[PDB]
């Protein structure tokens, strides 16, 4: 049985509004309804991995797992295996995989983050799962962020607390948060961003939804506008939205949006909004293609409609040469030429680099760079040709060209990272000086840039 070089992944997010689901929820897993939907001819073809995020979930883990497994078995005639399940309050994540993947999946991690202090600690936060699929690391985050049209800044703060404090992936990657730990990271949930239009325009918004004219609404979607101004989800992707707002509906129909202020809403309006989202972030030059992104039309127990997204995701095999793992492959080397970091920091300490990658036996520390002043105020840390030669565990180009090098720039004084980024080894050529670039972030905010040249030697 050959190892796959591609898998498909289902992402579901549903805020269940504290109500049990209806007897049939198959439309969700079939990506049927509104938006970018899945072709009928694929209905019997199982996804490799299903990841289900719920919010306001009133079920026990046992009750929900039974409903999910029964639904997938009805669709596919496959009995899926439970990879992981984790619940914080009424926020839950389930990961199911085809039984043929049981031995391909390892290093399963789960964690949660509670957002807010005192008043604002008690029901919002995130749960997450990570694991290895052969040679590929996968991470999944389900978050229920702060509610209310006038709290987009709070939502952005919730986002930063979740990416800092969610402990998934390889703990040896100590300078790196979840936005750098995975080949593919999917972040979904009731993110609770709203269409920021005046309250008086509610009936106008409903009219536009009835006409399937979403352009004037999406131009006011707080997640799109905050992302465009680099306030949140920096370096994440989202498929184009072509489905109606998924909140806030009257239950038992989809014909009516319930937007007017009520005692039950804390006297807040809920203008129709795209609260329920799926975003992703993959390492550079890895195959990731969104194949569906939409909402169901026929599941009406909640004031939200379920959202689905599906992806093709590139995966690599667990590589074994005569040499690595457990030694170097003296034929392989990675060289950095003329490299420098441009940092936004006002501080003046010395900096060094750490290189982390699963193609190295352990991370590599550089010597300190030489600081200079950029022409527009910046700190430029020059490394020249002083960076160590990296010795990969395997030199075979079918392995090495698929790998990635994580870079952290650290203060000599404090050993704290000022910036993290990632460089693909999927080069246009080997034994050739080629430009490399990554932005640098810390706590998922832009802090600088790393650029220079690379020279990769493989056994070929
Ligand atoms: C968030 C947003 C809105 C318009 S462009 C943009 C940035 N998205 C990218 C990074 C995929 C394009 O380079």
């Amino acid at each position: 049985q050959p190892e796959p070089d591609m898998i498909t992944i289902f992402i579901g997010t549903w805020n269940m509004g504290n109500a049990p689901p209806p007897k049939k929820i198959t439309s969700w897993f079939l990506s049927k309804g509104q938006g970018k939907t899945r072709d009928d001819s694929a209905d019997y073809i199982p996804h490799d991995i299903y990841v289900i995020g719920t919010q306001e979930d009133p079920l026990s883990e046992k009750e929900w797992l039974e409903i999910l497994k029964h639904s997938l078995q009805e669709i596919t005639s496959v009995t899926f295996k439970t990879v992981a399940i984790h619940t914080l309050w009424n926020i839950r994540i389930v990961v199911l995989a085809k039984p043929e993947h049981e031995n391909r999946i390892s290093h399963i991690c789960t964690d949660n983050v509670k957002t807010g202090i005192a008043n604002t600690l008690g029901n919002k936060g995130a749960v997450g799962v990570s694991f290895m699929f052969n040679g590929t690391s996968l991470g999944f985050v389900n978050s229920h962020l702060t509610s209310g049209s006038e709290k987009k800044l709070r939502r952005n703060q919730n986002y930063m607390n979740i990416l800092r404090f969610l402990a998934l992936g390889d703990k040896k990657l100590s300078p790196f948060n979840i936005t750098h730990r995975f080949t593919h990271l999917f972040w979904f949930g009731d993110l609770n961003y709203r269409v920021d239009l005046p309250t008086w325009e509610a009936e106008t918004i409903i009219q536009k939804i009835k006409q399937q004219q979403y352009a004037d609404l999406l131009s006011h979607d707080q997640l799109l506008t905050e992302r465009r101004e680099q306030k949140v989800f920096l370096h994440f992707e989202e498929e184009e939205i072509t489905f109606a707002p998924t909140y806030r509906f009257e239950r038992l129909t989809r014909d009516k949006y319930a937007y007017t202020k009520q005692k039950a809403t804390g006297m807040k309006y809920n203008l129709p909004s795209w609260c329920d989202r799926v975003l992703w972030k993959s390492y550079p030059l890895v195959h990731v293609v969104c194949q569906s992104y939409g909402s169901t039309s026929d599941i009406m127990t909640s004031d939200h409609s379920p959202v689905f997204a599906t992806f093709e995701a590139g995966v690599t095999s667990q590589f074994v040469s005569k040499n690595g793992p457990g030694t170097v492959d003296s034929q392989g080397q990675i060289e950095f030429l003329r490299c420098y970091a441009t940092l936004k920091t006002k501080s003046q300490t010395k900096f060094y680099l750490e290189f982390h990658s699963s193609c190295l036996e352990s991370f590599v520390k550089s010597q300190e760079g030489e600081n200079e002043e950029g022409s527009e105020g910046e700190l430029v840390v020059k490394f020249g040709e002083t960076l160590p030669k990296l010795k990969p565990i395997i030199s075979d180009p079918e392995y090495l060209l698929d790998q990635h090098i994580l870079i952290s720039i650290k203060s000599s004084d404090s050993d704290e990272s000022y910036g993290e980024g990632c460089i693909a080894l999927r080069l246009e050529a080997t034994e050739t000086q080629l430009p490399i670039y990554t932005p640098l972030t810390h706590h998922g905010e832009l802090t600088g840039h790393f650029q220079g040249e690379i020279k990769l030697q493989t056994s070929q």
